[PDB]
This record gives C-alpha cells, structure tokens and sequence, in this order.
C-alpha cells in the first residue's frame, strides 16, 4: 500500500489552476513526466487519479472492475450530446440499444458502401490542391476538418456540408469549435455559476441551437428524399435494438447525429493533420510511404481493398496515434472497492483518467527512442502487450467509428502520396491546439503536383 | 435645324444631380422614354448628347464622321486601366499596336485552343449546383461572377482563382467591384477635391494596389514557368505588332492584364444572369432552349462543334444582349463640324453618349413589342437592320472579346439547361445593381438536377 504523487497545490483550490491554460493536456503530460506513472489531482469537491503507465492500465481497463466514466469534459459536452453513444452511461438504456442498433453500420458490408462517398471527398481535396497557382500553399488542419466533416456527412448522413466550396469555416465547425472549447475552459472554474461566466453560457446556448438547425435538416432532408440510402442514418431511424426489439427514439437520434457529426470528423481530422506533420519531418518514411501509394494504387480512383493493402500507410496513421492520439485521455470508475497495481486502494466510484499520450511514451513498451517517429513499431501489431496502445479507448466503450476513421484516412493520405511531393517551406514549429481534441495549428505546406491524372 | 430638349436641372449644378444615383443607366433611359431620340446633358464645364434612335445612331456610327470617346466613365476607369485597349484613344500609338497583336489571340485556332479551359471551369459550376442539398438556392450572379473571373484567367493567364473554392469574394473581385463602384459614384461630384472624398481617394489607390498585385503575380508566375502556354498573356509577352514591328512595353502589358480581367468576366457575368432571369421568366423559351442542350449535348462535356450548333442558345443570349446590354452605353466625338439627322448642327469636338438598351428598344426598328423576350427575333440574322443592335459597340472600336464572351456563354447556358431544371422559387423582382457595367442583383433560384453524369 502506498501514497501517490500530487502535483502543486494552490491552498484550497488544490490542484483546479492547474487547468488555468489552454494546453490542459500537454500540462498534465509534463506533471506525468516529473510525477510517473499515477498522480492524485484533487478540485474543490473531487478527486481523480491520472495514470500513464501500461503496468496500471491494463488493469483499469479490465471491464469486470472499472466501467466508463463520464470526465467533467464529457458531462459538460453532454448539454449537447445528451445520451448519444458518446456522452451515455453504460448502464443507461440508450447506449446499450444505440449500440447494437448502428454497430451494423459500421460491419465490412457497411464500410465498401462507404467507400465510393470517402472517395468523392478525397478527389474534391486532390482537386483543389492540383488547382493551386505556383507557389500558394495548403492550411493543412484547415483542409483536413474540410473533408473529414464532409466525409462524414456524406458517407453518414447524405448531407453536403460542401466544405469545399467555402474559404470561411461552416457555421456548423464555428459554433461546434466555440462549444468543445467552452467545455475545455469550463474545467478551470472553482465557480462556474459566478455571474462573470453569463456571456460564456449565452454564447454556449446559440452554439447549441445552431447545432440543432443543421440536425433539423439533415433529419428533414432525409424524410422527404425520394432516393434509397441504407446508411448511418437509415440505421438510426429504421434499426431495432435485437436484446429490446425497439427501435430509437427521436430525441435519441438527434443526440446520436450531433455525436457522430462530432466524433466522427475532429479526431481523424487530427489524425490527418498529425500524419502529414510527421510525413514532412521524416523525409525516410515519406518515401517509404510514397513509394507504397505509387505501387499500390495503380488506378485512376483507390479501390475498397487497394485501401485495405496500404499497409505502410496504415503504419504510418497508427504512429501519428501513438504520439498524438486526438482524443486524448478517457475516464474510468471503480466498479467496487479494488486494490489498483497491489499498491493503490480504490474505493467503489472512485475516477481514474487514462492519459493516452504518455501511456503511448512508456519506455518499459516501446523502448527508450518512443520520441521518434518509426511506423515500422506497427509491422507486426500482435507484438503489442494487452492496454499499451489504446487512441481509440477501451472494451465494449471502445471507438465506433475506428475502421470508419481508419480507412478515410489510408484513402486520403494514400491518395495525398501517390498525386503530389510535399515541403515543410516554413520548418513549422508543432503547435498542437487543445479543445479537448487535440490538433496542429499553423501548420501550412506546399504541395508540388506529380501531374497524374484522376 | 432643331433644338435638342434637356432634362430637368438644378441651378448651377445644371444636369449633373441627375447622376445622383446607384442607377444613372436606368434614370438616362426613364430620361430617354420622356424626352425620345436625342437630348442635351449639361454638367460644370461639359456637355453631350444621349442617342437613342437608330435613325441618329447609325450616323454616329459613321466612322469618317465620329470617332470613340472617352466618357467620364472611362476617364476614371482609365485611372487604374491605363492604355490599355478599352480606355485608349483610337489616335494613341499603344491602341492600334495592342489591337494588332491581341486579335490573334481571339481566332478561331485561338478559341478552339481555349474551348478545354471553358470546360474546366463550367465542369467546376456544374459540380458545385449537383452537390447542393434539398432545397438550397443557387445565388445568380454571385456564381456566374465566379465562373467568368475562373475563365478568363484560366484561358487568359494560366492563373486559377479558385472562385468555386471561396464562398466571400477574391479580394481582386471585392477591389474591382469597390473601383468601379467609385468610378460610377463620382461622376455625380461637382467638387472631387471636396476633402469628404479623402477616404474614397485612399480607397481607391488601395483598390488599385490590390489589382496591380495580382498582375504582378500573374506576370512572374509566366515568367517563372517559362512559355508552354500560347495563351493572351503569350501574345502580350512575346508578340510584336506587324505594322510597328515592337512588342508592348512593360506599362503596358499591365494595364492590358487589368483590362482584360475586368471586362472580360464583369459584362460576361451580367449576361448569363439576365439569360437566365429571362428563362425562368419566359418557360416556353426555357423549354425551347433545354430542348436544344438536350438534343445537341450529347457526350459528357461539350465538344467546340457542339457549342457552335447551339444555335437556339445564341439567340437567347442575343435577346439578352438586346434588352439588358451589360456594357451599356459607348461615347463618340465628331471628327468634323457636321449635322446628325439633317436636323442637329455639331462642332468638331462634340461628344455623344449612345444608350444602348434605349436603341434596342426602338420601336420603329423591332416593332411595339420590345419589351418582350422572344429569342426568335435573332433567328434571319441579315433581317437585323445595319448599326440596330450595338451590344458590343461600334468598328475598329468594337469589344474585341465578342467571340470569347459569346462562346463561354453558351457552353455554360447550354450545360446547365443539359444538366438541370430551373425554379424561380421567390418570384424575383429584377433588381439591376449598376456599377458602370449592369447585372442582376439578389436573383436567386433552385436547380433540380436532371440526374445526367458528367
Ligand atoms: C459528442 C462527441 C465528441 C466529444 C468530444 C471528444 C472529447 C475527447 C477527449 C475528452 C477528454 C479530454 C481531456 C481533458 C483534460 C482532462 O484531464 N480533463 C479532466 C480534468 C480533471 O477534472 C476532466 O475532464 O475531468
Ligand atoms: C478596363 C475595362 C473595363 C472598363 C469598364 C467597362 C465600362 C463600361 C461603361 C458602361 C457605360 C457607363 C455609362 C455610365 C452612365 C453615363 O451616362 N455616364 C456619362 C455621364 C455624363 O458625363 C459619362 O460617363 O460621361
């Protein structure tokens, strides 16, 4: 039995200032690099432990002791993700039901009906960089949030955000950006009902109407279509739950777009992001990677399974998770009293916080070089110990959307290799941006087209 | 001998408040409707006469008797478009030597060669009305601006501007409209030099800055690449003058790259908005018109053979042209003392402005029914009278992108009747916004798609 690390206290704020900034992941990553692999973070009213090593997670993340919890993050996200796959409890009768309901729209059935919508998205990005003047450049973040929305929009819902066609953020992206960002700087406030905060929740509340315009839409587009979809949102108005034999509700649906609009497009637009800035800055692997899309994808358009043969590619995307991964921690109670790593007693309802990114640094894993970037880690994924990898979370709470992201991202990255050679002109310093989500900021290329046509 | 009437006045100010207006076009032909075939128009220090009639027109016409003129209009545009061909003097060396190199670039080998980068552009509109949702508007002229800019600069320059990827204008676009916008505004100012105008005066040269950057990237991007293209800007760079035997000199060229973007999309964008106001307008003659497209579009995009048989389409852009031509009036001056019509004496030096959608709609000409849109008129070409229909002014001073204008405009009319169906959903009240040049404003309609693949 032994007493754990705490970071700076500030009397009785406890550790809350700690989350005074607007890089609250990157500050608790840095506590975890001088703490070790279990700290103690107490606020006024709470307490939860973040833990960093493979040696504690593997057993956090054991589903007969510890369940998902719902962080601050997440409760504050749920004023507008209600009980969406997301933001629900397991025990809560809509995550269950919306759970078997849409798992079939992710099946491999479900994922080559995608495909031909993933590409359409893919070739509008290649389009556009092919039609850049000599010497403009690319807003890389920009431009992947452009077609991971409409990718899940379109694969998703039916819906054109027709990202593409704007040089201004979709009000959508503004007002979802302005909430996950509110939720970030919520976590910081001993006092959040102080009369200071009245502007943050006026401006919170447009987010969310604005949020539930779009949904009106999609879900009204949808209803009046004299076509056919058998998509993502075909599953939510028609699936039947097989364990209740009911179907979801409207408020539910509703919760469910909202999320998967979300979730399904700030992480892999992070993911791509990520993937490209570590392309740039490994010139090697860049070739190796370019050399794959250039045999592999022999076809004026990538196939279902010329994606699935992107393995070097696929390597590449799982390192940028291993640095990077875009959704960046989860949060775990104790299922009942249990005794963690034979050192560390919990009590039933106690919170743990699983910090991914310094999980994805442990040396005892990975070895002492986990700072550099080396897709070859991911040649044989088998090798990898039980809870050492973990971007996409946990068990039955695991990531929907995993393969879904996956492959958008193969396709697209493979597609980015095989059409244009790429400069870090600016020798970007990474600047990672935190709503959340975490993402590069600033981070521009140029792109010089190899002239293969589409 | 007759004395000419004169609209109303204001004292020492004389006819020039009548300017006092953001529709000084629309106002001279209310003018015209009062006053008929000819009136006096007085400023502080000037005078002309407004033509309307076919009867005086065609004399003015006479080019041994009248030569173009600069109005007030083109001596403020000329402030930023030089010598360029539109806004120099026939007697000035550059206009005769620019003349004789550009007109090559607009032969038929010439627009065969431009015919694939049309398409590009109209391939690009064509996307982006399949890609809206249900029951999303398409705004007019916002998109026929941005299909007419694209063109240009891609057949002209080799320069994309990406107009289908903004959904703000370019900033070349925003200083264009601003520039003209000025231009239009102080013809109506008794004392410019007033220092309430100090901030149009900044503006302006600001405007222009933004105009002369662009050219200065349009230039170095060719210079740059070296030639491969045998585009307009080609014949600018390299082409010499067969009388003088000289090349355009550095001034020049630039003034000639303004001129050409600015007239060669701003009067092309006012047509393909009022052809398909009038369209919807007129279903009998939108039925005739989708017909044509229908029978003769044939193949996933228009072949140069193609577009010439869409003969049906050229008559409605002619009828157009006649009732809302978007370059609307043209300025001569008499070359000698003589008499117009036997009836009105004018010295050497005397200017006249020809109000072109006043001429085109002279009754003893095309009959009581001239406000009426019946493509059918253009349909005997030779049964047009000599110097009746004057939408691209008069001679060796005639608009030298006649072909160009007319060839793009019915590629794209005739690929979006191809491809779509047409509502006038809001029963739009035509609002024509002048900025020297004329163009619908606020017209908004829905496309259905004919589902038919590109
Ligand atoms: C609607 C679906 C999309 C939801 C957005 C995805 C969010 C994914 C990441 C959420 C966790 C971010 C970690 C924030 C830093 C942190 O450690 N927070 C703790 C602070 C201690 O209270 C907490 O929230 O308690
Ligand atoms: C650089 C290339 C683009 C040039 C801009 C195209 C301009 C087309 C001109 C259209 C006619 C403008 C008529 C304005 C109304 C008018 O009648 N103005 C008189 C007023 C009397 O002085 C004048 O300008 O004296």
């Amino acid at each position: 039995i032994k007493e754990m690390p705490q970071p700076k206290t500030f009397g009785e704020l406890k550790n809350l200032p700690l989350l005074n900034t607007d890089k609250p992941v990157q500050a608790l990553m840095k506590i975890a690099d001088e703490l070790g692999e279990i700290f103690k973070f107490e606020a006024p009213g709470r307490v939860t432990r973040y833990l960093s090593s493979q040696r504690l997670i593997k057993e956090a993340c054991d589903e007969s002791r510890f369940d998902k919890n719902l962080s601050q993050a997440l409760k504050f996200v749920r004023d507008f993700a209600g009980d969406g796959l997301f933001t629900s409890w397991t025990h809560e009768k809509n995550w269950k039901k919306a759970h078997n309901i849409l798992l079939p729209s992710f099946s491999q059935q479900a994922m080559k009906g995608y495909h031909a919508m993933m590409v359409d998205i893919a070739v509008q990005l290649v389009q556009k960089w092919e039609r850049l003047n000599a010497d403009e450049h690319i807003e890389v973040p920009e431009d992947m949030t452009r077609l991971t929305l409409d990718t899940i929009g379109l694969c998703g819902f039916n819906y054109r955000f027709n990202s593409f066609y704007r040089d201004q953020p979709h009000p959508f992206i503004t007002s979802m950006v302005r909430a996950l960002d509110e939720a970030m700087n919520k976590l910081q406030r001993a006092n959040p009902d102080d009369p200071a905060y009245d502007e943050n929740k006026r401006q919170f509340q447009e987010d969310i109407k604005v949020m539930n315009d779009l949904v009106d839409k999609i879900i009204a587009d949808r209803k009046a279509s004299g076509e056919q979809s058998d998509d993502l949102l075909t599953h939510m108005l028609n699936g039947k739950d097989p364990e209740t034999g009911e179907p979801l509700d409207d408020e539910n649906i509703r919760y469910q777009i909202i999320t998967f609009l979300i979730a399904g497009h700030e992480t892999t637009s992070g993911l791509l992001s990520f993937a490209l800035y570590f392309l740039v800055k490994n010139p090697h692997v860049l070739q190796k990677a370019a050399e794959e899309a250039a045999r592999v994808l022999v076809d004026p358009v990538p196939s279902y399974k010329q994606v699935k043969q992107l393995k070097y590619v696929g390597m590449v995307l799982n390192e940028a998770l291993r640095l990077w991964p875009t959704a960046p921690a989860f949060s775990l109670y104790a299922k009942e009293d249990t005794v963690l790593g034979g050192e560390y007693p919990l009590e039933k309802g106690d919170e743990l916080m699983v910090l991914i990114p310094q999980l994805h640094r442990d040396k005892t894993i990975w070895g002492d070089d986990v700072e550099e970037f080396r897709p070859e880690r991911f040649e044989n994924p088998s090798a990898i110990p039980q809870h050492a990898f973990k971007p996409f979370g946990n068990g039955q709470r695991a990531c929907i959307g995993q393969q879904f992201a996956l492959h958008e991202a193969t396709l697209v990255l493979g597609m980015m290799l095989k059409h244009f050679d790429f400069e870090d002109h600016t020798n970007y310093e990474l600047d990672i941006k935190e709503t959340l989500t975490l993402k590069p900021e600033g981070f521009v290329v140029k792109a010089k087209s190899k002239k293969i046509p589409l």
